[PDB]
Parts: C-alpha cells; structure tokens; sequence
C-alpha cells in the first residue's frame, strides 16, 4: 500500500520478511554503507533507471529514452523504427541535456529544520517549503564550499508529511549518459496509445544506456576521453522468473501523491477537474475524428494531437471510476471524522479547525476553479488559434526605422509556428466553434474574456459567424492575409485584429484566474501540516506513507493479477503469444517486428523461455507505484532483477489518493523479454556477456 | 464435432453422459413408446424452443422470443415491453394471434421405407430425396388416409438427414392457443441488447412466460373464451440446487443449421467470397450510417435499427473469420476428407474420392458467379435503399397506357412510394450510402458484368458515381414527394420506362435474379456428392463421433458448466452474477439501464433461496454443449433433468461451431433459472406462477 522513505525500511523489514524478503536489511538499503540502493538512479530527472553491470550499463523504459532514440534517428538510420545496437562502447551515443542522479546519502534534518524555522516569526510564511529556503539551510549544514570539496556531489533538504518531516539528499550527478541499446518501436511501443494504462499488456517497454565519467570515476560532461563508470553497485539479472504470489519490491522516484486530500478535495477533483476535463476534450476528439476519419491527410497532420489529448482524458475517466466505485470520498470522509473524534477526546481543536480550514479554502475556490479548468480546457488547449502571434510591446514599438523588417520576420517566425504542415485552419475553425459553443454556455457573460463578449453584442450569439470572422479578417487567417500585412505593416492593424485580440483577451482571463486562484494554495498547504501532524500522532508512521515527492522510495508486494469485472480474471503475466494473438498488419501501432516473429515461429527462446515453454513478456504486481516509476527496477525475494515497471492499469488510477487492494497493479517488462529481445532481435551479446546473471 | 444427437442416437451415447455425469435413466429423457422429459419441449412459434414447465400448461422460452407477442399487447398506457407484464390470474392472460408450439409426439426412423420407395428411379440426378414435396407424399403414403382428419391436432412430416442417407418420420402435435403470462422489462429481458449480443460474459435476463391452452379435453384448438389450459402429459422440475463448475449439463432443441460436412473447399469459399464481401461491403455502409448518424440526431433516430441490423450479420462473419483464421477449420476438414480418400482407396472404392472432387470442381466452377452474387446482394440489393424503390407492374403499365383503372394503378405504386420514402428514410442519407457502395462495386464488377443501367456511369457520366447518383434523385418520379406527386398529376407510361430509379432499380434486380438462376444448377451435384461422402464418412467411422447437420429437428447436446480463456492471460468463468448488472449499469444509455425494483433487489440483497452458497445472486452460466440458431429459449437440465436454465445466445469466439465445435472457445449463453425465478417473485410478485411449478431443493 505504501511508497516509503528509505529511513521506514526498518520499522517495515519484519512485514517484507514475512510477506517473503530473503535478502538482509542492509544488502537493500544501508545508511552507512554499500547497498542496492546504490544501484537506482533517476533518469534523466523524471524516470528510474539500474545499473546492471560494473561498466555502469543502464536499462529504463524504452518511453524514458525516446527523444534520445529521436534524436539519433535520420532517414539513413532510423533507430526509432528500427532499434539501434551499438556493436561496441565506442559506437555508443552521447546524449546533450541528459542526467543520471544517484542517491549517496540520505539523513533525516527534522529537528534541524523545525528549530531554523523557530526563527520565522510570521506563523503563516511559507518558508517551510521553500525550494530556496531549504536550499540555504542544505548549504548551511553541509559546508560552504561543499560542491567544490566534494565534486559531482550535491545537496538537497526536502520536506516531508505536509512539513512535518524533512531529509537531506546527497546526489551524485553524472550528466554524459550514452544511449547503447533499443529494441524497434513495434517492440518498445507494442500497445502504442491503444494499451496505454492496459493490462493485459504485451509491451517490450525497454532502452539500455551507459554512464561515461572520467578516468577516477567522478563525474564530468561528455568528452570524447570518457570512460565507463565503475559503480559500487549493480543488479544481478535472474532468469529464474516470476509466479503467482512471489514477492517482488520496487525502488524508485515516484512524483506526487495525493493521499491527505479532504472529502472536500476528492469531490472539487471529480466535479471541476476531472468532468471539465471529460466533458472539453470529449468535444475536441470528437471533432477531430470526424476530420481524420474523412481526410487521410487531417488524420496525418492530427493524430498526434488527438492523441495527446486522449492520454489526460482517459486518466480522468478511470480516476472518476474510482471516485464512483470504490468509495474514494468515503474514506477520507472516514480518516477525518476519525482524527476529528481523537482530537476531541485529547482536547485539541486544532485538527477540527484545519480540515474546516480545507473545506472552507475548497468551497471559497469553486467559482474560480471552474472558470480556470474551462478557459484551460475549452480554449487553451482546446483552440488553436488561442496560441496564435501576440505581438510583443517591442514589436509594436518598431513597426510604428528599418527595425520594422526585424520585428515582421520575429512575427513571421511565430506564424510559422502556429500556422505548420500539422496545422489546419478549418479543422480549427470547426473545433473552436464546437468548444466555444460549450464555453458560452457554462461561462456568463460578465465572466467571459473580453473578446468572447462580441459574440452576443456584434454577432447575435452566432458562433460560426464570430470564428468565421476572425479568420476572415485577421492577419494570421491565412498565408495571403499574413503577406498583405506583412507588405504594408501598420500597428493600429494588430490593435484591432480579430484573432489578437482573441489570444490576448483568453490569455488574459487564464492569468487573472491563476493569479486569483494561487492565494487559496497556501491555507490548504498549511492545515494540511496540522491534519498529517495529527494522523500521524494518532495511529502513526506505519499505515500511512509520505506523499510522493520525486525523491526514492520503496514499495513490495507480490506478483498478482486481479478481477476487473465480474467472471472475468486477469492473470499475473503475459506471454509472446499474446503479442501475435494481437498482431495487425494495417495498424501501426500492432505491427510485429519480424525478427521477433521469426524466434515465436521457431521458438527460439534460449534459457529465457519459462517452465511451460512459453516465453513471457510482462507481469503485473501489487506494488504501489506512480508517474516517475518508469523505468525502476522490479526485485525478487533476494533483490534480483526480475523486469522494469513501465504503467499501471487504469483501474488503479486513483491509487494516487486511495490504493486498491483488489485492482490497482504495475505493469512490469519481465527481464526475461528484455534479454530474448537483446539476444534475439538486437544481437547484441556483448551486453548479455557483461550482465551477471544467476540460474 | 461435439454434435447436437438425434433422439434415436441417446442409446449408444448414454453410457458417454453418465461417466460424464448424467443420474437420470435413459428411458426418462427419451422413452420412444412412452412419456419421457421429450414430451416436455415445444418448438415455439415455428422457430425458438420451449418447455413446459407446470402441469397447466405453463412454457418458458426466451424474452427475445415472446417479444413479437410482448410488443402486440403494448400500448402507451399499458406498456408491456418497457415495464413488464404479469398477469395476476389466468383469465389475465393474453391470446396471441398466429402463434404456434410444436410438440414432438413420436419420431420414428423410416430410412428402408423411404430408400425403398425411392428406387423407383426415373434419373438418377433426380433430387426428390431431399424434395418436402416428395417426402410429404411419403408420409401421407404411410399414416394414412386422412389422418389430420382421423387424428385432430396431429400431423406427420419426413426429413433427410445426413444427406440422404437417414429419414426420421415426426408425428407433432401443434397446440395454436398459446397465450402470454409474464415477461420482464426490456431492461433485464435484453439487458445487453446489441452491445452485449454474442458476449460472453452475459447479464441478460433474457426469459417470457406463456400458457399453452386447448379444448376440454386437452386436444389442440385455436383461440376461444372457452379454452382451458393444457394439462400436459410432462413437465420440467424446476432445481434451485444450482450449477458449479465441471457440472454435466444437457440440452434438447431445435438447431436449425449446421455445416459440419463442409469440404476444404467449401470454407475456403465461406470465407473469401461470402465473409470477405459481407465484412468488406457492411463496413462501408456502417461506416456512411454512422457519420450521418452522429452528425443529425434525426438521422440517429430513423438509422438506428437499420444500423444494428446491418451490424448483427456483420459481427457474425467477422467471428466466422475469426475461427477460419485461427482455429484450422479449413485443415481439419481437409484431415476428414483425406483420412476417408485413403481409406476408400485401400477398400477399393474410389466414388468418395470421386464424390469430394465433384464438390471441388462445382466450388471453383462457380466462384466468378457467387462472387458477383454477393457483391451485388451485399453491395447494392442491401446496401442501397432506393435498390427496394417502387417498380411499376405489367399491369400497372398495361392501366397507365384511358379507363377510371389510371387512378387505381396510382394510387398503388404511391402506396409503394410511401413505404420506400418513410418516417426513416433519408434520401441525402441514402445518396451518400450509394455513392460509396457503388464506387466499391464499380471497383470489384467490371463493365461487362454490371447492370445495365450502372454502364451509364462510364458511358454518361465520365465515371462520376455522384454525378450519376444526383442525376438517378434529380430526374426521378420517386427523388421527392413533389416530383412524385408531379408525375401522379400527369403520369405517362413513357415517363416511367425512362426514370432513372426505376431503370436503375429493374437493372440491378434483373441482374440480382440472373446470378441466382445461373448459380441454383450448382447446388444440386454438391447435394449428390455430399450424399456419397457423408455415406462414406459413416460406413468409416460411425454415427457415433459425428452428428448430422441440423435441419430444425430435434437434438440433445450434451457438455458441462465451464468457462474458457479467449486470448490470453484473461479467463471468462462459468457464471455470471447481479453484482456484473449493477457493474454495467448506465442511466443514460437505453441498453443499460438497470430496473428500479432489481436494483433495490440487489441492495437488500433480498435473493431469497435463489442466492448460491455464498450469498451471491446468479444471472447466467454457460457450458460446452453444442448450440445453434433455433436453441433459443431450450430446457438446460441437470445431471438429474431438472431445468437449470435457458439457453438465449452463445459467444462469438464459437459461430464458427456450425462447421467445427471450437471445445476451448464455444460456449453456450444461459440464463440461470434461479435469477428467472428471482425476477418473477421480486420483480413481477406473480406468487400464483411460482406456485404451480415443482421446485426441487
Ligand atoms: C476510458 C476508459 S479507458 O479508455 O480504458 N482508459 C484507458 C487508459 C487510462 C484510463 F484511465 C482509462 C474506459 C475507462
Ligand atoms: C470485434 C468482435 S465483434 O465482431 O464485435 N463480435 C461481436 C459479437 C458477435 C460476433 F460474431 C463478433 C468481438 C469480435
Ligand atoms: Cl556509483
Ligand atoms: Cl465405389
Ligand atoms: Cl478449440
């Protein structure tokens, strides 16, 4: 149930011992000593990552090293379609821009930091989760030239437990990190967006790298005399494989959590944030299919987008389900009344008065909030033509010198941008009618952005006819209407143009909102300092886990599927035949790489092949993971290397705010895939030779 | 392969049912000269199955089976079909007109008879063993001088069975006063509704209650004030024992067709000229239907049915496919017709060899022809709706052509005109339907083979199926109702021999019936040779693991209650419960709308002794007997013959099962009789129908 911090792994070693742990306490995580902890890195600041051999070999999801694959990918070699296999360490790719942080010391600065805060005066500053706050107070205990004492070592003090917990981080950053393996994108990206959040799933979710540093193994950029790093840990690979109800255990940095939210908190998610959310991006996709279903040329210039539009749309469908289902409400409704029952037979208000505090900051914001989420949701990330040119005052204090020929192309670069090969103005014109339509209906007109007003007072509430307009009109219409403009440029032009002033006048209204909104942080923020205080001092640090903070945690639990419905069972782990079962030539997103179907076809699984001869390929496991677990590892009883989690199934989507037993699962690569895919596809035995892998 | 037995069959197969389960004695199921559980099961109306189930009378069948009679009775102040029906007393109980149950008084194997009377052969080619016209005279020849007169209510029939090769004679006794008593809402008789059609798992309630009435003295009558019920010679004990998995299940019906003698061949040609232009043609008519749909809630409105019904045959080819592709339908029939080649060619008789070549060379032979047949059939016969527009008659022509018979002939094709352009017809709809489905057609057909007036698209109209489309609308009597009503005003026989509806709507069905013509003298030496082959197959093997085809006869089936997996790491259980009701529930969508009183049912957890061992309240079950088309409404029994079901569906992963049974994947689709039971006690509070039944613990 849990994400817990490296320092709760001995107040937890006797349940994991029990629930199946082999390996010693400090073989795992040892706070003065060698460990396998030292082993897991965070991956290019938002991933988890292992190293797998003593040459500093990493794997991660093959969606955590993408744009590195992208970035090396040209029409000659396309190592994004078609995998890439470096033959050898120098055929392996720098990568500009890239990280890998280990985690060295961690320490618990509580008493520290709550007796530096004594200092405040203010009760209501926010200095006590200042980024910059806890940085000088970081800097202050480690030393004053401690970056330079220590090279490649860092700082960092975050808190913990809405403020009620901090802990000191030493990191150690190595930034020239190589990318020296990938299976195709038919493999790394089975399911595509189809099986996102999916299981069953039959992604080969994998990408290999490797940290260069210099000749004493400290930290340094890319340099053409970097040598692989040498690390005081790393994973064994066990070929073994996993069972039904086997132990398994996860180390990584998941980002963020929600599981202090009031009652109050899950019903303002459902009713704003997630039904506008629903309710907005069901009108765009729903206009956008229409386009590319008649157009093949629409659908090529707006699948992406269509897509990306569906990934946030689908997380909000299976996070209602959850608030609908499985009493997501109730259960913190519960946490309170308990706390609020506590605190009366202790004689302390305060617990009361905070989650009072909570609900009064929610139902105050209400208003506010729904007006931020249908701007944000209806118009900009809706509407296109909402992130059309703005000219800047620099601009418009140049055309009105040959300063004006500078500031037309500054424009003219923008426009571009706006207007590119994916872009289509009649597509746009189509969803911003339909959204619009929706906008004018759930926003007053004392309430709309000052542009959307023309809509009743110049246009009779005709939304076709005021979008019609702008385009009509404006310079940014067309390619002909921006080359009129751009001939004869006069600012007082820009001042009235129908698509300026309705970017302007949206983006406008989207500010104030946030502005607005940004005050009703704090009150919350802070009783939940008081709220977590008291959970805490009534039933403990034991059932109930910090929310996640992009900083390392655990979590265990054991290889097991689940009933998603009634009569139906989804087993624990996925097999080859499951990839072919789902194998569709005419659509991309399930189209078999042959080389893979040639080792089916034969069965040419080697040793990784289980007992009945079948090849698995994922696994699920009840381990509490979220955003920021892609790529961690997944360890055994005696914390061997047994596959990488890269999702969790939609059903457990809210397990952000409540975990669920009975349907909330990682989806894990089985290390296994993993090593056939090396073998098989990538031929890459050198990879294989340098991992030490147990029978 | 796991067949649907004739009754005749249960002798030599009941040894196999009792190591499988079977506790009731042979002669309790089916006794051929006495009562047995045979005389409890009716073919209702012509098509679905039934069963008796109390000793007044009282027939189950299924909610998809009694809906035609559930909807006559509905108005919009007693409507029956959305809230239900539960008559409180018999005299409640509602007539039906022109409805049937079949009962099958004695079947008797007349095979000598009939391979006697036959070789009074004037061909040999001569088709009159499968002829009803031929085999009725048969029958008549043997019951005797009118025995419909001497024996009222009774009738006899003869059938072919394992292609001429075996006739069973049936004595029936048909009872046409059968009247409705009870019938859940829409919302659990067809819960899934389309949706889940062919699913598993299913949470369909899907039953309906009629009552089977006659004369004083229990002979068949039609509908009088003076009929009482039915006092039958058997009925099915109801068990509340339930089902668990591996439980041996049973059923008998009425399977109406099956291809289990289909050659390599035969399911090559299924599968790439039948299947292939059912799919390919259905998906670019769906496809029309569904933008316009989504884009004019009108639209959605008056295509809806049309929709769903394209959709139904549509589904079915694409999980015929499905099982073509990957459950080697086409390898194990090749395997059968090999294994009795060779055997044949060690016995020295070559005519099975010969046999399965005849059905070869017709299959090839006829595949350009049966390829344009579908095309066009699929195409445009079903595809276009002005395909069905009005065609004047000779003798509507011959009246247009100075007599008061002017007035009557317009006034008959406007009756015509207005049931072609109705409340749900839209001809910008059906413009844009035939334009893709003629510009797929043009692709597939060429110029030498289109009707007639489809040349005009390439000789007219530079190949513009839009152009040609517009023009057949602009210029047509029938494009509107204005330009109708124009041409009723002033209607000239030489107006209507040059309009391009009818010219378009004569050509296509002129071509329609010369395909079907050319293609009937085929059907005959594939008939011939499937006599041969199937006479092989059973001189080899034996009418042991091989059934013959169904034919609307009656058949058992026999399997156990158990799921299946049907892709991997997902497994489907045996049984379905209330809790998957209240899962799929969806106020807002028609399909999924949950009853007020099960709903609150379900909260109570008010399941009475319905409820299995755990608490939880049953719906549906499925097993791996043998199902097809016309097993609708059939007696599931026990390991003891006691009903504990109604068979209603079966999943799509096994349609392909009327060509070879898929035991890993086919299951049939029933609904619980405990939950049938649970909706007549806490839905209807028809006590009086619970009452007359015989409930076993
Ligand atoms: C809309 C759904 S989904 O498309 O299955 N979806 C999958 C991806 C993530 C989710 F959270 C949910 C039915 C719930
Ligand atoms: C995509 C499918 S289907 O075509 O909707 N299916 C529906 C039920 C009846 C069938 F025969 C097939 C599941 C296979
Ligand atoms: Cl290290
Ligand atoms: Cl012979
Ligand atoms: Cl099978």
């Amino acid at each position: 149930e849990g994400m817990w911090l490296m320092q709760q792994l001995g107040r937890k070693y006797a349940q994991m011992k029990e629930r199946g742990l082999k390996m010693k306490e400090y073989d795992l995580y040892n706070p003065n000593g060698t460990s396998l902890k030292d082993a897991v890195v965070l991956f290019d600041g938002g991933c988890t990552g292992e190293v797998v051999s003593d040459r500093g070999l990493v794997l991660t999801n093959h969606h955590c090293g993408y744009d590195m694959i992208q970035a090396h990918s040209t029409l000659e070699h396309n190592y994004l379609e078609n995998g890439f296999w470096a033959m050898r360490e120098a055929d392996e790719l720098p990568n500009k821009d890239i990280s890998v942080v280990f985690i060295d010391k961690i320490e618990d600065v509580t008493d520290y930091v709550k007796k530096e805060l004594k200092a405040i005066k203010d009760p209501n500053s926010m200095d006590y989760l200042s980024p910059k706050y806890l940085q000088k107070l970081a800097d202050k205990k480690a030393g004053k030239n401690f970056s330079a004492k220590n090279p490649g070592l860092s700082v960092e003090i975050k808190a913990f437990y809405g403020g009620n917990l901090y802990l000191m981080f030493t990191k150690k950053t190595y930034t020239d990190v190589r990318l020296v393996g990938a299976p195709p994108s038919s493999i790394g990206k089975f399911g595509a967006d189809t099986d996102n959040w999916i299981w069953p799933r039959h992604t080969g979710d994998f990408s290999i790298f490797r940290i260069y540093a210099d000749k004493n193994g400290n930290p340094a950029p890319y340099s053409e005399d970097n040598v692989p790093l040498k690390p005081k840990r790393f994973f064994n690979i066990s070929l073994g494989g996993v069972q039904e109800n086997d132990y398994a255990m996860i180390m990584g940095f998941p980002g963020t959590t929600h599981r202090y939210f009031t009652a109050s908190e899950v019903d303002e998610w459902k009713s704003i944030d997630n039904d506008i959310r629903i309710r907005m991006r069901d009108i765009r996709q729903g206009v956008m299919l229409r386009e590319m279903l008649a157009d093949p040329q629409i659908k090529i210039m707006y699948s992406a987008k269509y897509a990306a539009s569906q990934n946030a749309y689908k997380r909000a469908i299976g996070a209602n389900w959850a608030i609908k289902t499985r009493g997501l409400r109730q259960n913190k409704q519960a946490m309170q009344d308990r706390l609020i029952a506590w605190g009366a037979k202790q004689g302390t208000p305060r617990y009361e008065e905070a989650v009072h505090e909570i609900d009064a900051t929610v139902a105050k914001r209400a208003d506010l909030r729904r007006r931020y989420w249908m701007i944000e949701e209806g118009i900009i990330r809706g509407i296109e033509f909402a992130r059309s040119p703005i000219p800047t005052e620099d601009e418009t204090k140049a055309l009105q010198a040959s300063a004006r020929k500078e500031a037309i192309d500054k424009i003219r670069t923008r426009y571009s941008k706006f207007a590119n090969k994916d872009y289509s103005a009649e597509v746009d014109k189509k969803v911003a009618v339909a959204m619009l339509t929706e906008y004018l209906k759930e926003i007053p007109y004392e309430n709309l952005p000052l542009h959307l007003r023309l809509v009743k007072d110049r246009f009779a509430g005709d939304v076709q006819a005021y979008v019609d307009d702008i385009f009509a009109r404006s310079v940014f219409g067309s390619e002909a209407q921006f080359d009129a403009f751009a001939a004869v440029p006069s600012v007082e032009k820009l001042a009235e143009d129908p698509m300026v002033l309705f970017a302007s006048s949206v983006f406008d209204e989207y500010r104030k909102l946030y502005n607005e909104l940004r005050p009703y942080d704090d009150p919350i923020l802070r009783a939940q300092r008081t709220y977590i205080a008291g959970l805490l001092e009534m039933d403990g640090d034991q059932d109930q886990f910090p929310d996640a903070n992009l900083t390392l945690r655990f979590t265990y639990g054991q290889v097991k599927g689940y009933s998603p419905r009634d009569n139906v069972y989804y087993g624990h782990q996925t097999t080859l035949d499951g990839v072919m079962e789902k194998e569709d030539p005419d659509n991309w997103e399930f189209v078999v790489d042959p080389k893979l179907k040639a080792v089916y076809e034969r069965k040419d699984f080697g040793r990784y092949a289980d007992r009945s001869g079948r090849m698995p390929v994922a696994f699920c496991a009840t381990t509490h993971t979220t955003g920021g677990n892609s790529g961690s590892p997944v360890m055994n009883a005696n914390g061997e290397l047994i596959g990488l989690n890269f999702d969790r199934n939609w059903e457990g989507v809210g397990g952000d705010i409540q975990y669920l037993a009975d349907y909330q699962r990682s989806i894990i690569v089985d290390i296994r895939y993993v090593l056939l895919v090396i073998d098989k596809v990538g031929g890459c035995q050198r990879l294989l030779d340098e991992m030490n892998i147990v029978p």
